[PDB]
């Protein structure tokens, strides 16, 4: 574990801190994350979760009670890429490519019973070849948190990842966060103000959730054409199904891959300034 020379700190992960590093032994350049015991097992589980759109976990080093995770390294994250494309916007075909690749990754994970649980632009990594990859699966930003989590569901599903990805999809298109709440309640109310306060008609069981309160103000659902213009109907339709309140109504990654929005998907390459 002293076979790694640090080159720079590329992130302050929720869990710990992430470093760009190089293996003195195998010379490869990597991302090193400086982090109980079921941890060692579950994380270890993640090593065999290998897919082109999932950052590979290379090595797990437990030592000196200082768990080190060694990941494949990518030079840029989507957050920085969005900020750099803010003035011109990311071209739709690249938005579409990225969404499609991300859905492929999730459908893979989800098929193996792994959730990400904390998808955010910072956790999506891109390379020069037009690839995008899911990073840093969880075992401050609440902007991408699905409403069932905010309402106190402890046994949430793979649908929470579809929620987050839809929020990111929206942000790529409009160049502004869909629901930038700065508290849990603010986050929930921003969602309600836009998609309308949910009730038993559109979400059976919602008024029985642990943090649901009858006193929640009741907002009407906003015009969906108002939310992500000027995205086309293929796009809006896929996004609406990604943002269904009811987790069991929310589209699955696998079905999303079949939506007509991806009829003409291609794989462009971003112009990256590393
Ligand atoms: O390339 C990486 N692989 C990783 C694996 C796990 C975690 Br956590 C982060 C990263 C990576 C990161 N690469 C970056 C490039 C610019 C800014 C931030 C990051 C990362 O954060």
């Amino acid at each position: 574990m002293e076979n790694f020379q640090k080159v720079e700190k590329i992130g302050e992960g929720t869990y710990g801190v992430v470093y760009k590093a190089r293996n003195k032994l195998t010379g490869e350049v990597v991302a090193l994350k400086k982090i109980p015991s079921t941890a060692i097992r579950e994380i270890s589980l993640l090593k065999e979760l290998n897919h082109p759109n999932i950052v590979k976990l290379l090595d797990v080093i437990h030592t000196e009670n200082k768990l080190y995770l060694v990941f494949e390294f990518l030079h840029q994250d989507l957050k920085k890429f969005m900020d750099a494309s803010a003035l011109t916007g990311i071209p739709l075909p690249l938005i579409k490519s990225y969404l499609f690749q991300l859905l492929q990754g999730l459908a893979f994970c989800h098929s193996h019973r792994v959730l990400h649980r904390d998808l955010k632009p910072q956790n999506l990594l891109i390379n020069t070849e037009g690839a995008i990859k899911l990073a840093d699966f969880g075992l401050v930003t609440l902007w991408y948190r699905a409403p069932e989590i905010l309402l106190g569901c402890k046994y949430y599903s793979t649908a929470v990842d579809i929620w987050s990805l839809g929020c990111i999809f929206a942000e790529m298109v409009t160049r502004r966060a869909l629901f930038p709440g700065d508290s849990e309640i603010d986050q929930l109310f921003r969602i309600f103000r836009t998609l309308g306060t949910p009730d038993e008609v559109v979400w059976p069981g919602v008024t029985s959730m642990p943090d649901y309160k009858p006193s929640f103000p009741k907002w009407a659902r906003q015009d969906f054409s108002k939310v992500v213009p000027p995205l086309d109907e293929d796009g809006r339709s896929l996004l609406s199904q990604m943002l269904h309140y009811d987790p069991n109504k929310r589209i699955s990654a696998k079905a999303a891959l079949a939506h007509p929005f991806f009829q003409d998907v291609t794989k462009p390459v971003p112009h990256l300034r590393l």
